[PDB]
């Protein structure tokens, strides 16, 4: 109520069933645990790092097979006045896993259900932290070295209204839009 | 709400029978991956690499056969004075896979219903994302690549109104409507 | 109702089952009190030592595999005018262990439901001390040893608004954001 | 009524399951009056000595083992004007043994929260005396011995208003906030 | 109503199982009159002589086994102005024993849930007089001989508003807080 | 009514089970009637012996075992602007023996409860009549030959208001309070 928005066999939608119920078996988790190549790891402008979700839809096609999981709504979508919310429900071998609520920005009126599908993204990367997928992601010294061996801190131009900023990327990347 | 629009065995429309049950066999596990031709991703003007919706049917085919797959509808057809949206639900083999909200452009009040069918090529091309099908597409690595060897950024004379724009092509294609 | 605040097989958001049935088996309880590494925890600049929950998750994740656990809202989720709560209950092996309260700071309303889900992380943290893990975290010889052992006051300069302030540090980390 | 404050298998939220049903086993008869260390005994400034409740969790764990005891809530948190109560039952080995009422100060609104959980911990602190668990804590002899063999009455100065002050100590410790 | 005061598998909040059925075995009877030791026996200074509630725990244990007997509330707890009262039956291997109602001096509002508990401990004194514990505290022949024996009646010092009082005291033990 | 005041497996509240039902067996007959020791009979002042309650406690529980027996309840309690009254059932052997009303004085509001108790006291020492538990108190001759060679009529000063008294008092025994 206090968001400024209003919104737009086995009952997936309600159930809690399966929820930690038993672990799988041992290769999922060799498999679910595997360290995170570098190269794939991106970092935002900001100074933020992340991994790229289609990533950790590979990582669990690898792990669980097609077909083998999937997400699920378990709430109506809100649709605040500048942002849109979902929670969505991970299920793993006809087995809750975790539910998360994602996010995402949209900035015109057409842009509501093209962002309602990236918040499902956002749940399913925020899902996967239950997981152990991409731990490395929220450990303070992996970002501390990996931001000071592969990303640098470039003094750069805005283009658009011609300010100057200081920015983060990565060592191989140039400088991308709305920049120079 | 929000949205300025307004609608136009198992009960699949509102059924979460198999949602993530069982994977698949293993040739459906490798053909689901194979990966996608250079020659067949397309860019828009803008500078964005896409695959066509065609090219989605004919894997899925592929992958699990005439009749082994299809689309239901999850929602009514929400229609906004720009665009349309439906929820449309995946399914494949007997069982429920994923569910996604796709979207059209339509510009004129006779194109509402040959956007409406556009709109269900845009889900099944978002639910393909659960299958891991056409990954790459989503690689940030792989689009700078693809982007650097295979499109190039021509200046170009818009006819309609006589401006000059810089918009993204590929190659071997020539420039096309609304341009010269 | 005194919080200035409005809400925003086995039925787990109101089941009490296994809440302290019986223990668990051997290995679980070795690994469960495996005592932490010095490298991996952390301090405020204000003197509170803490540790990363994505560590409270490897822990859990190899005390009792992946799907072996989860967590399962207990209650609405509260949004006071500067904090958002939620109660939270911890499973493992389909037995219930604790329920507990989490807490997040949000200092803008884009912001509630990405603080909506470190409130989770919270209750997870807060709720695993019944399982013994992190015990050291809240040991006052502990933390009297390590902050003179690992952790040093160091006077510095807040660069915001230009004050000095003291604050606290480790000794291999440098001064972050926002301060000099 | 009185209280100036207003509210915030098995069912254990009212069950009188198993209570006083069958003593334990010889073992955790044993362990359960484990003499206390006297290096672990803290003392507020005050001059009350106790132990942190990080030891009475650590010892019941090695009593009865990870998941074989928990705390259920029995009423709902009240919140009084200047602390936060709640009644705790304690259960193991699916028996309930007590059940007892939690403290906690709270100072700022934004403080309710948080001290709900410390209201937890005192409230199995004070279950755990069923138990027997840190008796001599409340024995007088006790108390008087160790306060006159590891405390000391230390006249020091406090520094927010500079006004000076007698209080407790421990013989090994220093003098720590608010005071020198 | 004359009070001044508000209210704040077998049904023990009720139920009269077993009250009076069978008579325990021969070793618990033997424990359960086991003489009490003099020196740790105290007397108010008022010239009242009574036990520790701890020692009434330790002993329980003794007799049944810890988890063997616990406090059952009887009644809601009632507050008058000065004080808290509330009602508690003891149960032992499953056999309720007797039923007593329980006091406690509280002197500011904030101390209610803390006098709450005290209530139950003498409660717990008061039912196990049913048992035989500490029968000789009640003895006028014992306390006429411990107070000549073990307690002197010295003039002293009420340091707090300087008057001069007599009090009674254990002839081992000093003056304490509010006097000299 | 009459009274100025105002209330505050077998339903051993109301039922009569086992009233005079059978007879107990022999040794339980011997030491009921066990003569009573002269050393331990008290007086008042006024003239009027009796027996401490903490002995019938004691013969009763050498008689039936604790646990064999208990007071239960057969009334609200009466509250009277100058004494508490309630009415107790005793049960031996999971068979009612009798029912009596219990007394006790009070001075003071705060003292209601704490007198609630005495008369529990008073009701067991009435029922034990039906016992024939310490007969010889109410036997008019061993009360005359009792009070001549036991107890002596000492005149004595009332030092709180200083009159001068006769009272009662046993041949071994001191002046006590409120006299000399």
């Amino acid at each position: 109520s206090k968001l400024g928005g209003t919104p737009l066999d086995i009952d997936w939608y309600t159930s809690w069933y399966g929820l930690g119920m038993k672990p799988f078996e041992a290769k999922v988790q060799k498999d679910l645990i595997e360290p995170l190549d570098p190269k794939d790891i991106e970092i935002k402008p900001d100074g933020l790092i992340y991994l790229p979700e289609i990533k950790y839809r590979r990582i669990l096609n690898k792990a669980f097979g097609a077909g083998g999981w999937g997400l699920v709504p378990r709430s109506q979508t809100i649709v605040t006045s500048k942002l849109v919310t979902r929670e969505y429900g991970l299920i793993c071998h006809g087995q809750l896993i975790s539910v998360a609520r994602g996010e995402q920005d949209y900035f015109n009126e057409a842009g509501i259900p093209t962002a309602t599908e990236g918040c499902k993204s956002n749940a399913l990367m925020r899902c996967c932290k239950d997981l152990g997928v991409g731990s490395e992601l929220w450990d303070p010294v992996f970002i501390k070295k990996f931001k000071v061996d592969h990303c640098t801190e470039k003094f750069v131009e805005h283009v658009t209204t011609k300010r100057k900023k200081k920015i983060w990327l990565r060592k191989d990347r140039q400088v991308e839009y709305p920049y120079k």
